[PDB]
């Protein structure tokens, strides 16, 4: 699936891996993270992200 960057710190969102340590399970596609998801590295906002392709 897709890869996308978080562009503050560099932290990759890989929807394979999801991020179950804050209630996304692997395969949860970027655009179905909820509004309220951020970055859980540097707390940006989804808006901050850019997709890798
Ligand atoms: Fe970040």
């Amino acid at each position: 699936m897709a890869k996308w960057v978080c562009k503050i710190c560099g932290y990759i969102y890989d929807e394979d891996a999801g991020d179950p340590d804050n209630g996304i399970s692997p395969g949860t596609k970027f655009e179905e993270l909820p509004d309220d998801w951020v970055c859980p590295i540097c707390g940006a906002p989804k808006s901050e992200f850019e997709k890798l392709e």
